[PDB]
């Protein structure tokens, strides 16, 4: 077993000679390279990046070609999806910062449950966040372990439950153990 583990992360290396809270959004959400309908039925592209609300069909190429600024079919890459997802993550953690109710918390936090936080703003909106003030403030005064024990309660809880609780788990330790190319690595090793 040992031997063939040894093999397989050679293979590994090899493809990464070939060839990060992305990674964790791309576990979370789920990743696309064709526009396809959330479960809402909005027009979404990558990771969680709305392109149009509107029940017109061609408002979401509009959308794309006018964000990555690109006449592409509605087929985008990695590295453009990775780069609409850092649009989206400035824009969220600016949203963050200048409201206020989360600002405190997230200087308070470290870079690992910040994304968390983030991640938790990207699924519910940053207004469906703000209604955590109990968790908020355990996480702000640095208490893990009941932070965690308040956040397992909440309809976020109920709805999305194994999401909700790797998001707690990274909270709690603020690691990437869980969600853990990069994860091949770490995971073998």
């Amino acid at each position: 077993g040992l031997e063939k583990l040894n093999e397989s992360v050679l293979k590994v290396n090899e493809l990464n000679k070939t060839l990060n809270i992305f990674e964790m959004l791309r576990i979370d959400e789920g990743l696309r390279l064709k526009i396809y309908k959330d479960t809402e039925g909005y027009y979404t592209i990558g990771i969680g990046h709305l392109l149009t609300k509107s029940p017109s069909l061609n408002a979401a190429k509009s959308e794309l070609d006018k964000a990555i600024g690109r006449n592409t079919n509605g087929v985008i890459t990695k590295d453009e999806a990775e780069k609409l997802f850092n649009q989206d993550v400035d824009a969220a953690v600016r949203g963050i910062l200048r409201n206020a109710k989360l600002k405190p918390v997230y200087d308070s936090l470290d870079a690992v449950r910040r994304a968390a936080l983030i991640n938790m703003v990207f699924q519910m909106g940053e207004t469906g966040v703000a209604g955590f003030t109990n968790s908020l403030r355990m996480l702000q005064q640095k208490r893990w372990d009941e932070a965690a024990v308040n956040l397992a309660k909440s309809r976020w809880y109920n709805q999305t439950p194994n999401r909700a609780k790797r998001v707690i788990t990274t909270f709690r330790t603020g690691t990437w153990d869980a969600y853990g190319i990069s994860l091949v690595k770490s995971l073998t090793f």
